[PDB]
């Protein structure tokens, strides 16, 4: 099973200039207990803008061009990326734009978290068919001393 996960501001805004321009700490702790202990397939703008392997996953880096780090395996097709990760329950999309849109056919559940925050960017989500999806799971947030800005977690699964 591919599940998609990813943190959407205004408009489905998920970065500018290769980062993340938001904070949200409570948003990090949600990403970790969702993706421990499970492959993380990421395109190479990604892996550039985390900046470092994250631990306790199987990173899997999609590029067309060879790999410049042996901490993580480097795929070079979508189908080599789902054959790297092996038998596992479920393998984690974790980004950007270009990778969301070309799993996004292929998953069956999306981890959403929604941010009350007008963010410039220039990547977005994919637009996704709202029918498509049923909500299985929400829980909002108010901002707090920790949190600026409210937020909503969501998970849908295709219907
Ligand atoms: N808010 C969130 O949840 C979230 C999550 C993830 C990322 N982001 C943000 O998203 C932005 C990056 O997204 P992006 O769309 O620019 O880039 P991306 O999807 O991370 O990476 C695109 C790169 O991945 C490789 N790639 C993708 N599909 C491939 C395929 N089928 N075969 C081979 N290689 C493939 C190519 O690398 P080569 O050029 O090397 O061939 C391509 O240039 C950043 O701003 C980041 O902060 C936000
Ligand atoms: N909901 C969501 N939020 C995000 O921030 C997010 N980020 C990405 C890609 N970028 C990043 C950037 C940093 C870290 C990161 O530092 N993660 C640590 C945080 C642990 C914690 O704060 O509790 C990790 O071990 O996962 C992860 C993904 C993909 N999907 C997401 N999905
Ligand atoms: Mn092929
Ligand atoms: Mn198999
Ligand atoms: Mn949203
Ligand atoms: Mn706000």
């Amino acid at each position: 099973m591919i599940s998609l996960i990813a943190a959407l501001a205004v408009d489905r805004v998920i970065g500018m200039e290769n980062a993340m321009p938001w904070n949200l700490p409570a948003d990090l702790a949600w990403f970790k207990r969702n993706t421990l202990n499970k492959p993380v397939i990421m395109g190479r703008h990604t892996w550039e803008s985390i900046g470092r392997p994250l631990p306790g996953r199987k990173n899997i880096i999609l590029s067309s061009q060879p790999g410049t780090d042996d901490r993580v395996t480097w795929v070079k097709s979508v189908d080599e990326a789902i054959a790297a990760c092996g038998d596992v329950p479920e393998i984690m999309v974790i980004g950007g734009g270009r990778v969301y849109e070309q799993f996004l056919p292929k998953a069956q559940k999306l981890y959403l978290t929604h941010i009350d925050a007008e963010v410039e960017g220039d990547t977005h989500f994919p637009d996704y068919e709202p029918d498509d999806w049923e909500s299985v799971f929400s829980e909002f947030h108010d901002a707090d001393a920790q949190n600026s800005h409210s937020y909503c977690f969501e998970i849908l699964e295709r219907r």
